[PDB]
């Protein structure tokens, strides 16, 4: 029998339209009594917890920034990976001539230099609120960030990638999040490492755990569970190291499988 479900968000748990149907919420509802309920996003952990909070008046055991944050209702963040202030100056110190637009995921809160267009768009399209800060690189350089992000036309973004990657591979994790999006992480961190080290902390067994993903990202957590779902919308990659491969996340392929596993609770 299982205990305790993960259940990635977009693409998975929320539809193409960022909701999470009736269905689903239900059924997430009945296990949440008496079971442990998951939520792993790269998305931060305000909006993380918000999603929660909506559809369910509460919090759960969360997994944020793709593994840099794990979070617990009781203790709060037990885990949070961050960008070292000392590679994360030398990284801004070098940006900082090259003029381009970058922002910092500082203390669960998106920041920008300046108020341009670039972190407009890239605000409403990934949803989430920011703050103009002009002395972005002191509040960095002395508090840390989770991340950092560049902004620019998907032709100097590829070369600012090429030389950003040479320079500080070794430190820190750069890649395309998008073809105008650039994104600086803490190097070795990912969804996957964030659940095991929640099973440690909660001795959680493997046999017991669920994972429903679609990702790259989420193929990580695959690792760490003993049942693995993949969505219909899934990669290709994604389905091959599942067990079972539900419905699309725009029906309720959560719901689908989620009601035929063997389960504790619900008695
Ligand atoms: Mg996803």
């Amino acid at each position: 029998m299982y205990r305790v479900f993960v259940f990635d968000l977009d693409g998975t748990l929320l539809n193409d339209n960022l909701e999470i149907s009736e269905k689903d919420r239900r059924n997430i509802e009945k296990l949440s009594r008496k079971c442990y309920v998951v939520f792993a996003s790269g998305r931060m952990l305000v909006s993380t917890l918000n999603v929660e909070k909506k559809y369910f008046k509460r919090t759960f055991p969360t997994i944020a920034y793709n593994g840099a944050i794990v979070y617990l209702p009781e203790e709060g963040v037990i885990l949070n990976e961050k960008i070292p202030p000392e590679v994360a100056k030398d990284i801004i110190e070098y940006i900082k001539p090259l003029n381009v637009h970058w922002q910092a995921y500082i203390d669960d809160v998106l920041y920008s230099e300046k108020d341009n267009e670039e972190i407009k768009s890239y605000a409403r399209h990934s949803n989430v609120d920011y703050r103009v800060e002009p002395n972005l690189s002191e509040l960095v350089s002395k508090m840390g960030t989770t991340k950092l992000l560049l902004i620019d036309t998907p032709e100097r973004l590829d070369e600012l990638k090429e030389i950003l990657s040479e320079r500080f591979k070794d430190v820190v994790k750069v890649f395309k999040s998008f073809p105008t999006y650039l994104e600086i992480v803490p190097k070795n961190v990912d969804k996957g490492k964030a659940l095991r080290f929640l099973r440690e902390r909660m001795n959680w067994k493997k046999e017991e755990i669920v994972v429903f993903g679609d990702n790259e990202n989420d193929l990580f957590m695959f690792e760490e569970a003993g049942l693995r779902v993949a969505m219909e919308n899934a990669i290709e990659k994604v389905k091959e190291a599942s067990d079972i491969v539900t419905l699309t996340n725009n029906d309720s392929g959560v719901s689908y499988v989620l009601e035929r596993i063997s389960t504790d609770c619900l008695d």
